[PDB]
């Protein structure tokens, strides 16, 4: 066991191993508080997240276990991984607090899309890396569920990492009105008309790629219905066969109430873009999720000819998610989480 030291920074007690120095507050959602620190063991600048109320309900205890299992699994150059996890507790009986340690990220895509001039070569390399990471994620039967520019970290050498996996977190208030939290989501799951599957992420990559090419949000809806009207004007309304896949009669009568519209000419929407970029956008932004290109298929598209290497596009170890269908008590979820903290082995 390392030696721990205690301090109060911005109304919060932080108890952390001596290896972590020069702690400085950086942010706090409702999920936890974050400090920047210098890790003396590895020489990296890191983010230290202290979870808030990790075991306050069955829902919160299960979400704590879910986040730790997912972070311990992810070992890929284009996906955030876990540098450390710790608790100052010396036994299960006194276990209350969980701290997570990752690489400190600087800029996100938003910073570079808003204020930088992007060549077609920059768009090829950024989208290649998103798809390389998604091939790995999807090979473990994980769905990200929240891909958007603020969840993509990018450095001065245009190298990219995926972060902030969807933990079944986002609330109704958070998805309401003129908000970036909804602009990248798939049409079939906008109002939960179909169940989630890894195909919804491929819609989000198309929305990101369009915005890197134009500098503008593709579907900036003022509410769920305005956003559906912008989507169907570009990709076309559905036909009878596809419509039948939505179980809810009300949604189909709602779908059935809009005037029919054809798919638009994407060369006349994305004026001047590389024709191979236009071709790949037509294969991602398909209304029927069964017909979208997969991450593994997209890596072999001619748009990525200068970067594609099928001997350096790895898949994941198998991921057991059977816990998701399991009914347990708060203390059972807490004991599973404790075992995962104490069994952690750090990377090389
Ligand atoms: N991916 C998919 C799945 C079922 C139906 C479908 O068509 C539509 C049409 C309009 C709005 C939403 N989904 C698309
Ligand atoms: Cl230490
Ligand atoms: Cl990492
Ligand atoms: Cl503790
Ligand atoms: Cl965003
Ligand atoms: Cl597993
Ligand atoms: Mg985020």
């Amino acid at each position: 066991r390392p030696t721990f030291y205690r301090q109060e920074l911005n109304k919060t007690i932080w108890e952390v191993p001596e290896r972590y120095q020069n702690l400085s507050p950086v942010g706090s959602g409702a999920y936890g508080s974050v400090c920047a620190a210098f890790d003396t063991k590895t020489g990296h600048r890191v983010a230290v997240k202290k979870l808030s109320r990790p075991f306050q309900s069955i829902i919160h205890a299960k979400r704590t276990y879910r986040e730790l299992r997912l972070l311990k699994h992810m070992k890929h150059e284009n996906v955030i991984g876990l540098l450390d996890v710790f608790t100052p507790a010396r036994s299960l009986e006194e276990f209350n607090d969980v701290y997570l340690v990752t690489h400190l990220m600087g800029a996100d895509l938003n910073n570079i899309v808003k204020c930088q001039k992007l060549t077609d070569d920059h768009v090829q390399f950024l989208i290649y890396q998103i798809l390389r990471g998604l091939k790995y994620i999807h090979s473990a039967d994980i769905i990200h569920r929240d891909l958007k520019p603020s969840n993509l970290a990018v450095n001065e050498d245009c190298e990219l990492k995926i972060l902030d996996f969807g933990l079944a977190r986002h609330t109704d208030d958070e998805m309401t009105g003129y908000v970036a939290t909804r602009w990248y989501r798939a049409p079939e799951i906008m109002l939960n008309w179909m169940h989630y599957n890894q195909t919804v992420d491929i819609w989000s990559v198309g929305c990101i790629m369009a915005e890197l090419l134009t500098g503008r949000t593709l579907f900036p809806g003022t509410d769920h219905i305005d956003q559906l009207k912008l989507i169907l004007r570009l990709v076309g309304t559905p036909g009878a066969e596809l419509l039948k896949k939505i179980s809810s009669e009300s949604a189909r009568n709602y779908i059935q109430s809009l005037a029919q519209m054809p798919k638009m000419n994407f060369a006349n929407v994305f004026i001047g873009a590389n024709p191979l970029a236009v071709d790949l956008l037509e294969k991602m932004l398909v209304l029927d999720s069964d017909k979208r290109i997969t991450a593994a298929q997209a890596l072999a598209h001619a748009y990525f000819a200068q970067y594609h290497d099928p001997d350096d596009e790895p898949v994941a170890d198998p991921y057991d998610q059977s816990f998701e269908s399991r009914d347990l008590l708060i203390d059972e979820w807490k004991s599973l989480t404790y075992d995962e903290v104490i069994s952690f082995v750090p990377p090389p």
